[PDB]
This record gives C-alpha cells, structure tokens and sequence, in this order.
C-alpha cells in the first residue's frame, strides 16, 4: 500500500487541534506514530450575523471544526465525544480515510456517549471530515465539518503564515439579515437556494477587526474547505493571483490562477506571495453569494506601497460595503436593546451608522452630501425632512423622475432596496435624521413595516 | 489528422454494446476497423423509485443507454432506428464525433424509422452521446443519453474490473418518492430544480443488491458520464480514493484524489484499487443530491479485513439510510396494493419496515429501544399507543419538551419529517404499531393526509 | 516579482480596444510600455432578445466590454470616464491586476466624471475585469464584464484567427422572451435563477448572420470568459474538439477535451483546428441554458466536405431550433408593429414563420405536412380549420388521444408549450391559418391570453 513507512515508532502522540482561522504547527517529524485525536460534538447557539442567531452542530465549539495535523503513515486513533446537552446522535465521515463510510459506522455517538475507532492515513493531502448521521444534509447543513491535513512524509514547504477558511452554505427560515432565532429551512436546503453562504461560520467572521493577517513578501499557506452541503465554489481572491492550488492530495498542482472551483466536499490548499499592502478579498465569486449573502474574507497586508505596481487606494466600502469597517456590533447591540425593549434612538442611530457605509454612500457619500445635479444630498436635506414616511417608501421602493432638493433638479433613479428588513431600514433612516443638521426623531421597524405592506 | 491510421481493414464488426452497469470487451485490435453500430429508441415506463413511475425515453432500452466502444481510427456506421410505439422523433449527437451536431442533422428519425450516417473516430476519449432533438432538454431529461468509450490504439491498462455509472438529473411533476405515473415537469428543470438526481436510472440501480462488486487488491475501472440535462457533479468516493481521474480524451490525468467535478454533458475514466473490504458509495457530494434526491451507488467489495488500515465496521443505514438494504422490494407492493384496492396491514407493515431504516432507526434504534432519557423507545411505547393521530403529528411536524414515555421524562427534541410523503408516514406507522409489543391496527394515507391540512 | 522587465521605454501606446466578437491584433512588442486605457461607462437600451429591451450598463457601448489587450510586464495607466447620462456611479476591478481592489477604490467615478490609476501588468493570463461598485451583482448582471489579456512576452502563437466571446447570466422581471422593457430583477439574481444566460449581450449575437467565420484547416483561438455574475459554465463546443485549453495565467494547459468548466468570474483561451465544414455551436452543456435561455453561439466553417470523416448534414433546425436561420428580424418587426398599433396579418404571418421553425417544424415539417399516421398535418388541416381556439388550447396545453385529421386516425401525443408567450402562439398560429392552402385569418396575443387563463 501508500503511506507503508511501518508500525508506529516512537511516543502516542496526543494531537493538539486548532481553532479556525489557526492551524496547528507543522509535525516536524520523520517516523510514523500513533496519534490519538480527540474530538467533542457540541449543539450550540451562536451568531450567524449580527443579531441573527443560529443553533449550529459543531465539531470542538466552531465552525468549520478543529483543524486535524496528522502525517502520512501515521495511526491515527480517532475518539469522538457527543456533549450530553446534545438532542441527536452524531458521527464522523473523513476523507483521506480508507475504509466504508470514512468511519461513519464506527463513530455513531450518542449524546452523552463517546467512540473511537483506529485508522492508518495512507493518502498524503487536504481533505474534508463531516457528520455522517441520518439526516445527512441537515447535520452538515449547521456546520458539522471541518478539514484534517495529511502532511507528506518530508513536511509542506515553510510558509511565513498559514491559515484554515472554509466555506459553508446555510439555510434559514427567515430572509438574509432576518434578525432572531433562525430555525434550519429543509425545503430551502433541499432545492439548494441558501440563505447565506458564509466563510467560517459566520458573517464577518474573517472581515475587519478579525480579517487574516500577513506583511508585504510574506508567504501565506491558506487551507480552504467547502464543506456545502451543496453550493461549489468559484473561489477567488480579489486583486492578487495564487502561487499555487493543490486539491486534496493530488499529483497534479495549478500555479499562477486567481478563480478556482472547489467541489462541494472538496478542499484545496493555496498559496500566496504578498506584494503590495492592502485588503486582499476571498470570494466565492459567485457574485451574489459574495456580496450578498457573506460570502467574503479578507487578508490584511502591512507594509511599504509600491506605487510602480499599483498606483490605487486601499479598498473601501464602494467595493466592500458594510464590511469596510472594523466590525458591525453597533447592529447587536441595537437587535439586543429591540428584544430587551429598551431601543434608545441613539442604539439606532449607531446600528445605522454601521449600515448606512456602502448601501447608501456609495451615492449620497460618507458625509451625506451627495454630488450635486446627480446625487442629491441626505445631509440638511428639505426632501428628507419634509416627509419622513415618503422616505421609508424612497428606501423601499426606489424613487425615479424630476425631484427638487435643496434648491436643486435631480432628475435620475434610486433603485428599490426591498432586500433590506424593517429593522434596517428604520435604523439606516434614524441614523441619517440625527445625522447632518437633519431634524432629528426616529423610525421605527413597525413603521417600516406598514409601508412595506402598502406602497 | 489525428488517428490517422488508415482506411478500415479486415471483416467489418458488428458492434455489441452493454447495458449499465456493464461495458462490453476491449477492442483487442491493432488495426481501423468499420464498425457498425446500431441502436434503438424505445420510449417507456419503468419505475424511477420505488412505486414511481416514469415514461422513460432510451437509446436501447436503459437509462443511461447503451455503451459503445470502438478504437481510435474505426469508421463508425453508426444506424438508429426509432421504435414505433414513439410518440416523438429522435436524433444523436456523439461527443467525440468531428461534424456539424455529432451526427445529429443525419440521424434524425421518426417513429418506425431508421437513419444511418458514417464518421471516423479522430478523438481517443470517453464521451457522452445523447438525444439532439427539440425540445432537447426534455429529450435528455427523459432519459436519452449513454456513452462512448473510444480506445487508444493499444488499448486502456488491464484491470480486474469496468463498469459504467451515469448521473442524471429528473424532473417530476410530483415530489421526491410521491407514487404513481409522474409527469416530467418543464417548470422545474427550466429552473434547475430537480426532483431527482440518480446514477443509472433509478434509486437503489446501484444499491443493495444491485451494488457493484469487486474482490480486495483488485483494480476497477468505472467509465462515469454526466447526461446532466441541467446539474454539475461534485463526483465523489466514500471511503475510498481514485487512482486517476481522465476527462474525456484529455492529456491531463489526476492522481490521487476522492472528489471531482464532471461538467453536464461531461464524462471521466477513474480508477480505483479496493485496500479493504465493505461498502464504497459513489455520490454526488453537492450533499442534498445523495442523501435527499437519490444520487449514490455502491461498490461492495468482498476480503480480509486489515486492522491496521481500518478498525471500523461495515457502512450501515445510520449513513446509507433505507439503502443499506438488499432492496426495498416491499414498498413496490404496498404502493401497488394500493392501486387494486387490496392494501393489507401486512402490506403497510413491511414497507414501513424498509422505510423505518435510517429515517427513524437512527433514534429509535432498530428494535425500537431508543436510549433511555436520550432517545424515547416507540417499543411498547404507552406514549404512543396513547394517541396514534399524535404519532403523525410528530412524524409531520416534530416534537419538542418535556414528555414521560414508558415511565421515564424526555426533553429533547425530534424535528419535523414534513418530506415523507402520505403513504410513508402511514406504512413507517403501521410498521411501528404492529412491532414491539404495541397495539396494532393501522394508519392510512388518508389519515395522515388530514393531520397534514391541519397541524 | 515576476513581469520583471524593467521601466517601460519606447512611446506611450493609446491602447487600441475592440469590440466583441472581435480582438485587438497582437501586440507585437519585444519591450515593456507604458500603455494608456481610455474607457467609457455608458448605460443603454438594447435588444437582449427579438422585442425584448433591457437597460445594460456597458463597458464601451458593448456587453461584454471592450476587449483590452497588453504585454505582461507593461505599466498601464487606467482612464475610466462614466458617460454624463448614467445614473449610477462605477468603477473598474480588473483580475490580473496586483493591488486591493484591482483598481475599485481609485476608479470610484460618478457619472460626467473620469477616474485613473495606474498599474503594472505582473501576470500573463487572459482575464475578466467588471464593475466593484456597491450593489455589484446589479452592476454586473446589468452587464459591466468583459476580457483583459496579457501577453507572454514572445506573444501567444500565432492562429488564422481569434475571437472573443462571454457568456453572461441576466435576471428580467418578465419570462424568457416576453416582450416589451424589462427591468432587472433583484429576486430572481439572489437565487441565481436567471431568465437568460447568454453569449454576448443577446440572443443571436454571434448566431445565423452573426456567427464567427473561418474555413477549414485553419486555427481558430477563442478568448472565452464568463461574467456571471453567478453561473459556472459547463462550456462545451457541439461535434468539434479543443486542441488546447488554458485558464487565465495558469500554468497548466489541458488539451483534446469538448466539454470544460468556467468559474463564475472565470477565463480562458481555448484553440480549435477546424477539420470538417459546418456549424459548431458553443453552448453552456447544463442543456436548458443553451437551449431554453439562449446560451448558444456558432463558429461557422467553410471548405470541402470529407465524407471519409463525417457524412453527415449540416445543423439544422431540429437541433438548433428557430436559431438555424440568419435572423429572426420579423420578431422585432412584428413587435414593434403591435407596440406602435399597427400590427398586420402579415407582420404576424413572418414573425410565426421565425418562430415555426424547430419549435413546431420538428413535428409538423417545416411545410406543415406531417407524417401520415404519426404526426398529423398542419397544411390543409380540416382539424385546424374547424376549431382556431382548440389550436391555441393545443399549443398551451397539449394534446392526446384519438383524433382524425384529413382523413387519417392519430392517437399520439402533443405536449403542451406552455412557456411560449401570448404573442409568440398568436404569430405562430396566424402563420400556420396563412400558410399551405389554410383558411386565413389571425389569432390576437390577447385571444391567446384569455385561452390561458381558462383551458
Ligand atoms: C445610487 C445607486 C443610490 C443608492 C445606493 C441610494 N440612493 Fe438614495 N437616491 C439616489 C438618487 C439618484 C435619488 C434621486 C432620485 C430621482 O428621482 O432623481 C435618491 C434619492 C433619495 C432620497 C430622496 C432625496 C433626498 O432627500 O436627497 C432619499 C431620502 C434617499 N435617496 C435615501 C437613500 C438611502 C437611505 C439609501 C441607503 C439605504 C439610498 N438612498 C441609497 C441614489 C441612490
Ligand atoms: C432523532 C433525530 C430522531 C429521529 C430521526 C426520529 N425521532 Fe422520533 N423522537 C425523537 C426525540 C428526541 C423524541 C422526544 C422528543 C421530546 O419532546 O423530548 C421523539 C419522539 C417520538 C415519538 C413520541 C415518543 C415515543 O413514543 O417514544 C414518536 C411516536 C416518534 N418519535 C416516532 C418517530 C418516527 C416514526 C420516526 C421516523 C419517521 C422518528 N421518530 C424519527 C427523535 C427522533
Ligand atoms: C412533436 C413533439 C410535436 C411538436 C413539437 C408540436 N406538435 Fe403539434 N401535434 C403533435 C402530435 C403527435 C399531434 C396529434 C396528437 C394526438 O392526439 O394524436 C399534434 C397535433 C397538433 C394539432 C392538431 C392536429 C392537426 O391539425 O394536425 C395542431 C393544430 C398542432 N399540433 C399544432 C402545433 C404547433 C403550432 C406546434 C408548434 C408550436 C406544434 N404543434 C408542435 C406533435 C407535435
Ligand atoms: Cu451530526
Ligand atoms: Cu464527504
Ligand atoms: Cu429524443
Ligand atoms: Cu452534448
Ligand atoms: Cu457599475
Ligand atoms: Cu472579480
């Protein structure tokens, strides 16, 4: 067989398993051994976006799971806990395993309980892992997967960074940025039409304050999964080109491609070189999963411009939207204070801020003064004031023909924005009336409601 | 030109061709042949599931259709003849042929008609053939496509084993597993909404005991097509690894990876050596597909096990579901002894019997046990003999809380199975109802119809 | 770095960009350069289908945008202008290019504005570049894509010709082939359900008198992309072979395949030996876009047949339905007449007459005939004459069962063309009443509305 480098030498080694976005150090070793992992299923609530909550089946707390390192040939004893808060039974299946149902049989674990079963890693490569259990779709559908590296024999090349990104699609009751506790949706999942399509586990979760982190001429290693269950990615990394994509353990290595497509169960591990400082995107490029439905992480380069390469400016909220800033927690706080019944007009002029960067400024700017004759102004505008109720409507329903606004004839189009929920609508207008010298007062998500209901 | 190596030599060949899973011999030839190929087109039912019926359309009786296999070089006489009883006319285009439509302005043909038209074979590869006819995507989604396999000119490595799988997606007019005669559906596979995804035709065509089958150590061959009409495969190997995957007649070959991508209209020679024995499932890993809509197969390999490759046991129906079983024979019978009007209990019981495997068994074990303050037993159930129209309210709409069940306090919850179709909701509780101890007596479909218009 | 061939000498080139189907000449350079791009936004109405308008927003005037081409290695400097009349504000992110954003944030340019930056070209590749402005996959589905290539520094080969083609999802409110102004939809683009997937910009762009030209034993490259902005596309050339395929920069060069997945966001440069004459249609192979939603595009071949390598006819309507013809202008025509409110009965006869063909003629013959005893005839039909209305219930809805036409017993079945609009049945049907002997007279879009609403 592959990976025949003999029996286990040396000490049982206890892997030690990392959190994404960490992966764990390289196994700097040179005789096969047994490695005994040891992994927990836990059932738990977490935020899916900002205000929006999710119960998510993982493996270790996080989604995608801990980060497996083991070396081919090694013996890998492989011990699978179910917490006991849990209400179903789970399993797990990895790829790179040989033998029936990548160790579904023999894993099945109740709450409560824990298994273990004996495997040798023949096949050197990046591979997936998931749950395996009777619904299968479901169960991987609230996170249940995650990636086990199988290193070769001499070890991967020293990089300077490496990292752990994998993809997900999710599937909820309610619309995108729906806020509450969002129940899985079976009938969206089964017609494969997700609710968001999600970089580790969450939205922003690898953006802003919490973006990857790398300096100019840097090698960055990143192991990138789709655990699905069902979309294939376009995966893509917005202004820079990958050195070089390897898929699972194969022979074959792509070298120079900025666009790749990663199987849905299929994982790649990519390398980059740091060129010039700034935000460098990870996308499925798949547009709209991207920028509408969180499909979007960012690789933070420091370091010296260089303006023989590139001339331009750091990415911004045109191109990013709302995910420009450090983070959006100003929304949790404004969707806590809503359930609290506590929402002071200042939570939601804060939660607007954070919503106004990018779904309105790309037009009417930052500062709410538009470009005049073309983007009529927010700021101190007499439109605005003259009829709050008409701008709920305006947000909506778009607006198009002559208008007059401060003085000025705009004569253009302002698209519906019917995507948006009550909640941010009413926050993004609240924001922009105690914005600018504008009158002040508030909306409200009932009120946006009922304009929702009648144009 | 390519394969360029001659006029046709020797005796001309009647070609014989396969139905799936099958393939015909290697060629065995050093010289161009004519070969003379003839296939018919029969429209028919034949069940796509289990009490399903579907109005097939076939290039030789088979979904996918006949394989064909010729050298590099042959002249290929290739005759189709449309069987009377078509209602529709039909064509081929081959990939792989060099002309305008592979073939297809000359082969069109109507009911009771025969067509031919000559090519060289110039491409050596593996190649999709399918129905060119408008509309094309009902012609193909009714089941009109196959492959060709065209040699090189010293033919493929030996191998123990080759065999012949094609995904195709279908659109019904009825949902998933709803019984009776199903229409095709145009509204659904315009949207790329399939109610099945399948390899070779049908659920369980390669399941049970209709698995493929081969001995540990040997190498198998599997010749894989995508007829599509309308869905990308991410083409995968539970358990196993492939050897080398071979795209049509590309130079590329890849080595050593377990998930790949087939394109509609797509096809790829994989290769793969059994290590250890059990149950190898070939799905398609966009996950929803294999789990929920049909796609999966087995290869079922026979051998020693190797406890220092893989400790575990034999794939069961907590991963496999209902087809961990030889077959579901007894869900046919149900679904026809409701159609005459004769359905017995019995009937009801062993189709839920078959039903109950996976869908409810991973819970409820079995034996109907469960696990005690865990999983609540449906064995001697009290809870459930209590109230049997509760019992499909459960099934349909879940259960959540506190209840007491054969003296012991469960609070968990069981989600909703709102997918199972009448009739299997009122078969899996017969099933339930006459095991174990309970009551007996039986649901109907009916009965589960009416909890279902109203919770 | 890479690219690394010094400052750029020589003169400033104003960079020559062309529109698609075609390609600027090779840029036939041994040094690096400084290389101006001037480009120009500007928002339009086009015909996305006969009768059928759209407001795209281009790059250049074209969809996909003007092809740009360059020297890896060249310093170009990037001037976007967006046209005073837009209404939107755009940008520019080029693939290929090193830096955040690939130029997003400082090509930021309101309408009546121009924008520049800089950048080296580091990577060879061919390349999409689109819009990055805030929503993004409005802008791109509206049609702001198109190919940047990036020469090796020997130049690519040299072939007989090169051309440029992008496939592109569009998302209208109305159904495929409605007529009148259609909006995008934002409902549909969010569930990647779109109404047309496309070969640049419209159905018919590069078919009948718009194919693409060359004669046999010449080399044909094509630079392929696909804007998306949300489908990967299962690119496939009908009865030829690729001699090459390459993705963007990739190092890897896969050859002798047919069927090839492009990303979402994706390129790449395929070449084609043409060996036989006829039509080669390029197709996305997920069936119903290239049948049903117009992703089809021809590569017409002149030269000498070669019976000895394919017998066969050239395409005709049977596979490429009412695409087989050189245009289908009596569409627009007819259109345009019922708009204005003078549409005639013979506006309406031509435009049925573009529209029998495939979609009825594959049955009926395109002179009506039929089949006797198979498919009955639509010349002299005493069936037609005697009823109009059950002609139009017919062609919605279908027919089966035993029915006498001309004296002559059918019992077969018609399936209903139920996605066929109003207008679209009413043409067809006055063409058919005014054709071969038939009584004459017209069926109204407005009499086939009401059949709809009640068969
Ligand atoms: C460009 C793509 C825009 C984006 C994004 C948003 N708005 Fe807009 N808005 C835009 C235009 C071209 C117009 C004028 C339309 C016309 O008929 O000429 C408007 C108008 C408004 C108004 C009314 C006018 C005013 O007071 O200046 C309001 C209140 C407004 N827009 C608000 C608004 C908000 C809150 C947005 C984000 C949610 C937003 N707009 C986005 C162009 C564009
Ligand atoms: C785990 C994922 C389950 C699957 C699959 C099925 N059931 Fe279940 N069931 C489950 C739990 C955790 C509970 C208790 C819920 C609570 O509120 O604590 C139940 C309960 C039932 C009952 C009622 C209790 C009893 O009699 O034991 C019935 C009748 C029942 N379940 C039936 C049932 C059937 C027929 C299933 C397959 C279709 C099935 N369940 C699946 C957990 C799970
Ligand atoms: C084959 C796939 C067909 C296509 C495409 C179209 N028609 Fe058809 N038609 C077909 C059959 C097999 C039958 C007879 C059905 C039966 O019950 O045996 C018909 C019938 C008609 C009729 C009525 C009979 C007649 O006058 O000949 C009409 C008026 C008719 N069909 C029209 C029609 C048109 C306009 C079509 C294109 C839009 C068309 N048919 C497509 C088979 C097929
Ligand atoms: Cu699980
Ligand atoms: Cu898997
Ligand atoms: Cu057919
Ligand atoms: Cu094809
Ligand atoms: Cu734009
Ligand atoms: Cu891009």
């Amino acid at each position: 067989l592959p990976g025949d480098f003999g029996p286990p030498r040396g000490e049982p080694i206890h892997a030690v398993l990392t959190s994404p976005p960490l992966v764990p150090p390289p196994v700097n070793r040179t005789y096969p051994a047994k490695v005994i992992v040891e992994l927990e299923v836990v059932e738990k609530e977490m935020q899916i976006s900002e205000g929006v909550s999710y119960t998510f089946w993982t493996f270790g707390g996080t989604v995608p799971g801990s980060f497996i390192r083991v070396r081919q040939g090694d013996t890998v004893e492989f011990h699978l806990k179910n917490h006991p808060s849990s209400k179903a039974p789970h399993n797990i299946d990895l790829h790179g395993v040989t033998g029936p149902g990548g160790g579904a049989a023999s894993s099945f674990t109740a709450p409560g309980h824990e298994s273990q079963f004996t495997f040798k890693a023949l096949n050197e490569g990046i591979y997936v892992y998931h749950c395996a259990t009777a619904p299968v779709g479901m169960h991987i559908a609230n996170g249940m997967y995650g990636l086990i590296l199988v290193e070769p024999p001499e070890g991967l090349p020293k990089v300077d960074h490496e990292y752990y990104v994998m993809q997900g699609d999710f599937y909820t009751a309610g619309k995108y940025r729906e806020k509450g506790l969002q129940p899985f949706d079976m009938e969206k999942a089964i017609d494969e039409r997700p609710s968001y399509v999600l970089f580790n586990g969450a939205e922003g979760a690898l953006t802003g304050d919490k973006a990857l982190h790398a300096k100019v001429g840097e090698t960055v290693r990143i192991f990138v999964g789709n655990g699905g269950p069902n979309l294939v990615s376009s995966f893509h990394v917005i202004g820079a080109i990958f050195d070089q994509v390897r898929y699972e353990g194969g022979t074959n290595v792509q070298k120079n491609v900025q666009t790749t497509l990663i199987p849905a169960g299929g994982a790649a591990v990519v390398k980059f070189t740091a060129r010039v400082p700034g935000s460098y995107v990870l996308v499925d490029h798949s547009i709209f999963r991207a920028f509408n439905k969180g499909a979007m992480a960012i690789l933070k380069i420091d370091g010296a411009e260089n303006k023989l390469v590139y001339s331009g400016k750091e990415l911004d909220s045109v191109y990013l939207g709302d995910r420009a800033a450090p983070n959006m927690s100003a929304v949790t706080k404004a969707t806590q204070a809503s359930v609290s019944g506590t929402l002071t007009v200042q939570d939601q002029v804060q939660a607007g801020r954070a919503l106004f960067a990018g779904t309105c400024s790309v037009c009417h700017q930052g500062n709410g003064a538009g470009l005049p004759g073309v983007f009529p102004p927010l700021a101190k505008s007499d439109f605005l004031a003259a009829d709050p109720k008409r701008a709920m409507n305006i947000v909506l329903h778009g607006l198009n023909g002559k208008i007059k606004v401060n003085g000025q004839e705009y004569d253009s189009v302002m698209p519906p924005m019917t995507q948006l929920n009550d909640d941010e609508v009413a926050n993004i207008l609240t924001y922009v009336l105690n914005s600018w010298d504008n009158p002040g007062g508030r909306v409200s998500a009932e009120d946006v409601k009922k304009v929702r209901a009648q144009p």
